């Protein structure tokens, strides 16, 4: 089938075709920012490298307008971190602020406000999903993808998150976490639930409970412990056979897994994702519905280094909170505060301290070096003011 979109990076960055096959070199691995003489709503900044080597894309995408819900002036900020293909991404950072756009014409004025922007974005993030699922037949939309966006709608910032990117706010040197990482972890309970009321989709491969360790045979019918869907903590059963399955839920922090197949538990595309080797689907257990916070801009007057951080894996999985803040507050002061490169500046900071240097044959932050895609949105808050 022909592609829905072709293949790019983020518009804003403004590339050639031949500026792209440039950027797409493991070797290099150049950290592509926006031109100086292109400009970003609030003076954005943004910063992007391509993987160490793992998929010749690099699979992220991102992209930011200012949109006009009438029958009016919001702002858009986006970030999909791409999987198994490049089709979900694209298509997502496509079309997305376009269903944004239209569930918010539906509610452009005893519920307050907010709940109806969020209802919004949830119900935006559903029909992104399905349109990717009616498409898939005629188009090829390839994988799936993480989606994290942010609107600007009278004065309050909605982060929706469904996936594993972050957005954390600094504001005077504190850290005010913008989002949840949605992994087996997190959502261990929401998939553990499902599998015991829709037995047919662990399919006589998988088992809804947990065990500490893999349970052997010769454990047969040994008391072990077993983490339930209404459980918190652990207690003790009985090894009764089923329980010889492998696990749905398995695993610790960026070892968890839903079925020993994928580590992010929420996104876009996937429909036709199935467990290594089996015919077992796995969308049942994802979730495009994003978590959405918000944050109103003007209950406190923001300095010119007062930012919106948004990153995909590919930083977060590298660097601390802490450390970007950090590095962030120490980066800013090189800069005019008048100067409007300046956070497009402080993003390219951030992908350098995690893309890292390629050393003898390796790339290091003696830690290491990211090789996932790393893309990062830096906003300025002191436009919201
Ligand atoms: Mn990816
Ligand atoms: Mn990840
Ligand atoms: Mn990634």
């Amino acid at each position: 089938l022909p592609l829905r979109f072709p293949y790019g990076r983020p518009e804003f960055l403004g590339l050639s075709q031949d500026e792209v096959e440039c950027s797409a070199d493991h070797i290099a691995r150049p950290i592509l920012i926006l031109k100086e003489t292109r400009r970003l709503p609030w003076a954005t900044g943004y910063a992007e490298v391509i993987n160490a080597g793992k998929s010749t894309h690099n699979e992220d995408q991102a992209s930011c307008e200012v949109l006009t819900v009438k029958k009016v002036s919001c702002h858009y900020w986006s970030l999909f971190d791409g999987h198994a293909g490049s089709g979900a991404a694209v298509v997502a950072s496509r079309l997305l602020q376009h269903h944004i756009t239209e569930q918010l014409q539906d509610i452009v004025d005893k519920i307050p406000h907010e709940c109806l922007v969020i209802g919004a974005l949830e119900s935006a993030f559903k029909e992104m999903d399905l349109q990717i699922e009616r498409e898939r037949s005629s188009y090829n939309i390839s994988g799936g993808c993480t989606a994290l966006i942010v609107i600007c709608l009278l004065g309050k910032l909605y982060v929706a998150n469904a996936g594993d990117s972050r957005a954390i706010i600094i504001r005077n040197g504190e850290i005010i976490p913008m989002s949840r990482e949605f992994t087996p972890e997190t959502e261990r309970q929401r998939l553990q639930l499902l599998g015991f009321l829709k037995p047919e989709l662990l399919g006589s491969e998988f088992t809804h409970l947990e065990f500490p360790r893999r349970v052997l045979p010769k454990e047969l019918g040994q008391r072990m412990l077993y983490r339930d869907q209404n459980m918190t903590g652990w207690a003790y059963k009985k090894i009764e056979l089923e329980d010889l399955r492998f696990p749905l839920v398995c695993g610790e922090g960026k070892k968890a897994r839903v079925m020993a197949t994928i580590g992010v538990t929420r996104g876009l595309g996937d429909h036709s994702l199935k467990v290594c080797s089996s015919t077992l689907p796995i969308k049942p257990f994802l979730s495009c519905f994003p978590e959405v916070r918000i944050y109103d801009l003007s209950k406190y007057d923001h300095g010119s280094d007062d930012v919106l951080i948004l990153a995909t894996d590919g930083l977060w999985d590298v660097l601390s909170n802490e450390e970007v803040a950090e590095a962030i507050t120490q980066f800013l002061p090189n800069c005019d505060p008048d100067d409007p490169h300046r956070y497009t500046l402080a993003a390219q900071d951030l992908v350098m301290r995690a893309r890292g240097v390629l050393k003898d044959r390796g790339w290091r932050i003696d830690r290491l070096g990211s090789g996932d895609d790393i893309s990062v949105y830096v906003i300025p808050l002191i436009h919201g003011n």
